[PDB]
């Protein structure tokens, strides 16, 4: 509740199965929950519209990931249009979300990978997207990036994602990395549709337990990073919620989000999809 009043509502089985199906109710709920965006006017920094891809979807400024390499007094070159995003219980900087590399941001979104120790990378973005909602930031075989050596070592096709597994390597340290590219995100949000990121969402926060205590935070990213983004961490914070406890709530999730960064779970179609997501997993829990 510290900038906006957060709102709750507690779904046990029964209810998160009809409140999925029920678009009238989701609609009134969603569209109470404050956007809590930034004024634009927040940020005052020369250069700073090559940084952003949307002028209007800027990082809210506590929760901002301040890039201190090579200059933390510069503005312009700590700046990076993504926010730390608390998981569940409020566990802090458990994934970053972050909005989609443009051409001048590509080395910049390496550095905070390097900054963060990220070992997750998921990319929510469909191929016939690429190039225009994501620039192809990672190299074809190896690129570096201000004194980091990256390489694709090994590129593996499943049906709902590519998997790239990434080696970073800055003078004698050596890091792994795993990008997760998502390519069935749908159009229509029907529940038939629910189960490529139920996959995808349980795959990643298996991947993220095998990091070991207090994994780095998980880059998250999208067109903006708030619409796809925050389905798939509102998702992901949920799946635990509802082992953890028995029960979901969509609704604090989402207010938790928007606390961090604003717009995370842009449209009511997302909304509810999330609804659906949630739905489906409590039945093949129930098992
Ligand atoms: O979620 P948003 O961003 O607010 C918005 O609703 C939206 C916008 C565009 C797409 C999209 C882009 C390219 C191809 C396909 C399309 O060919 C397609 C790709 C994969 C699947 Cl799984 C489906 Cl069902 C459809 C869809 C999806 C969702």
């Amino acid at each position: 509740n510290l900038y906006f009043q957060s709102m709750s509502r507690v779904l046990q089985a029964e209810e998160l199965h009809e409140k999925a199906l029920d678009p009238f109710l989701l609609q009134a709920e969603f569209f109470e929950i404050p956007m809590n965006f930034v004024d634009p006017k927040e940020y005052d920094i020369p250069g700073l519209v090559r940084k952003n891809r949307y002028k209007t979807i800027l990082p809210n400024p506590h929760s901002r990931v301040c890039l201190t390499s090579p200059d933390p007094d510069d503005p312009l070159s700590s700046y990076i249009n993504a926010n730390y995003i608390r998981g569940y219980g409020g566990e802090e900087k458990v994934y970053i979300a972050t909005q989609g590399p443009i051409v001048s941001t590509v080395a910049d979104f390496w550095r905070m990978v390097w900054q963060e120790h990220t070992p997750i990378i998921v990319m929510i973005t469909n191929i016939e997207e690429m190039n225009e909602k994501c620039t192809e930031y990672w190299p074809e075989e190896q690129v570096a990036y201000d004194g980091v050596e990256i390489t694709v070592q090994k590129v593996i096709h499943t049906e709902d994602y590519r998997l790239r597994l990434i080696s970073l390597k800055s003078g004698t340290e050596e890091r792994g990395l795993k990008h997760y590219w998502f390519t069935s995100w749908p159009d229509q949000k029907t529940p038939d549709r629910a189960p490529p990121l139920l996959h995808l969402v349980r795959e990643v926060e298996e991947a993220a337990q095998q990091e070991g205590p207090h994994c780095a935070p998980i880059i998250v990213h999208c067109s903006a990073g708030i619409g796809r983004t925050g389905c798939f961490i509102a998702t992901s914070i949920c799946c635990q919620q509802l082992r953890q406890e028995g029960v979901v709530d969509i609704l604090k999730t989402t207010c938790q989000l928007r606390q961090d960064r604003g717009g995370m779970i842009q449209t009511c179609e997302q909304y509810q999809f999330v609804h659906h997501v949630m739905s489906l997993y409590e039945k093949q829990l129930s098992h």
